[PDB]
């Protein structure tokens, strides 16, 4: 229900630090990890990219005074309007956070604070994303348009699915928010989920509607029901990824106007053609019935036959999946990152 003060949060965490900004020389500090650059401002989220021990960090910066005057109307339950903070919304993923811990989610290693502002220390996963977004999504950049190799792709699946486990399975946690952006790769190449920005905490395991990324939320949002299954959820998202690391392109959900993405999702049967139907397009390899038989379990409209990721893990398509395709994989991508 109503959460405390950040303080009453992290009341409980074993590695808070205190705040301590100081400037050395040329260069900006945050308690001795230096300031790179922000890799992103997400106008409000915002991740600083420091360094550390010759370490590369990824350090999310969060500002109360900021997010506490960001407001919305959530309406209530009693016809007197409620209000929520974005600042409300970031004590949630505070709990969350201050609870994720697993190899293969995005596991902070301390969190700096003077309770105002608020630094969440990561690893910084040197891969990048599985795949990033302009126009449409591509690996390493858009002259040159290459698809992720089905071998990978394998492990890349295995291991989201592994992550789920642990989220909804150990920690009764859904994501809500499962998305390229959010699969994360170090130059190893593990696999971690990262961003718990839209993740909350399962009743008898289901989630209140309508939140995290419109084109990769399921049919279901568009029905009569009030509540969702979490699993159900992140697994229809899982499968917008995979149909996204098929084709480079998201499946009926193509932007522009939304009524034309939200009528179709729920009523849409989606086309499963070969890689790069959706592609030759905007520019001026093959698949198999199995790797499509096996998306088809991920994207089915009524979400009680979705696969569950118990079946998922342990269907015929993922037997075959060997970790060092990924390794080798990684190992060149991240050789074409040592400068483009
Ligand atoms: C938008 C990008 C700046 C961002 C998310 O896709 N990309 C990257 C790239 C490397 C990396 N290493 C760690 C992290 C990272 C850390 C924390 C969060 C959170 N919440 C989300 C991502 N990240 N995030």
């Amino acid at each position: 229900g109503p959460l405390g003060s950040m303080k009453d949060i992290l009341s409980n965490y074993s590695n808070l630090i205190y705040l301590n900004k100081y400037v050395k020389e040329k260069d900006k500090y945050i308690n001795d990890y230096r300031i790179i650059r922000t890799l992103n401002q997400g106008k409000f989220n915002k991740i600083i990219l420091c360094e550390k021990d010759n370490k590369f960090y990824a350090l999310k910066k969060y500002e109360k005074s900021l997010l506490e005057k960001k407001r919305d109307f959530t309406k209530s339950n009693n016809d007197k309007i409620s209000i929520k903070s974005k600042y409300d919304d970031f004590k949630n993923e505070l709990q969350i956070i201050t609870d994720i811990k697993n190899e293969y989610c995005l596991t902070c290693e301390g969190i700096i604070t003077n309770y105002d502002e608020v630094y969440i220390i990561y690893e910084y996963m040197e891969n990048d994303s599985i795949l990033k977004f302009d126009e449409y999504f591509f690996v390493l950049d858009k002259n040159y348009t290459c698809f992720i190799p089905i071998q990978v792709i394998k492990c890349i699946i295995k291991s989201v699915l592994n992550s789920f486990s642990y989220i909804h399975n150990e920690k009764n946690i859904c994501h809500r928010d499962v998305k390229p952006s959010n699969i994360l790769m170090d130059k190893n190449g593990r696999v971690k989920l990262s961003d718990f920005g839209e993740s909350e905490y399962m009743v008898d395991k289901k989630i209140k509607g309508s939140r995290g990324t419109y084109e990769f939320m399921p049919p279901e949002f568009f029905s009569n029901e009030s509540s969702y299954n979490g699993a159900k959820v992140d697994i229809w998202s899982l499968g917008i990824c995979l149909y996204v690391m098929f084709y480079n392109v998201v499946p009926f959900s193509l932007k522009i106007s939304l009524v034309e993405l939200f009528n179709n999702i729920r009523t849409k049967n989606i086309e499963y053609p070969l890689d790069r139907n959706h592609f030759l397009y905007p520019l001026t390899n093959f698949l198999s019935n199995e790797d499509i038989d096996f998306l088809k379990l991920f994207l089915r409209k009524n979400p009680a036959e979705r696969i569950t990721s118990e079946d998922a893990l342990k269907h015929e398509w993922l037997a075959d999946t060997n970790i060092e395709d990924l390794r080798e994989f990684s190992k060149e991508l991240y050789k074409k990152r040592k400068k483009l």
